[PDB]
C-alpha cells in the first residue's frame, strides 16, 4: 500500500538477487579450489563419468 | 415549544453526532494499532477469509 508497516517486498527482492549472487560466487570459488569445471558429479554427470572412466 | 423546560431537541442532536465522531475515532484508531484495514472479521468477511486462507 506503499506505506505498510508490516510488509515491504524491496527486502524480499533484494535478498533473492543477494542469494544468487552468493550461489555464482560459490560456483566459481569452487572452479578457483579444484582447478578444474567438471570436479564432481553436480557439474556434469556425463562428462565427468566418462573422465573417470578414461 | 421554542421555550419548553422539560426538553430540547438541541441536545440530542449535538448528542448524536458527537457519537458519530467517536464511532469513526475508534475505527480510525483501531486502524492504526493493527495496522491494516482488516484486521477482524467485522471489517470485510469475505476479504478477511481469503488472507487468513491464503
Amino acid at each position: 500500500a506503499l506505506n505498510s508497516i508490516n510488509t515491504n517486498a524491496g527486502a524480499m527482492i533484494a535478498l533473492q538477487n543477494l542469494n544468487g549472487t552468493n550461489s555464482e560466487l560459490t560456483t566459481v570459488q569452487q572452479r578457483i579450489n579444484t582447478g578444474k569445471k567438471i570436479a564432481s558429479a553436480k557439474d556434469n554427470g556425463a562428462i565427468w563419468a566418462t573422465a573417470k572412466n578414461q
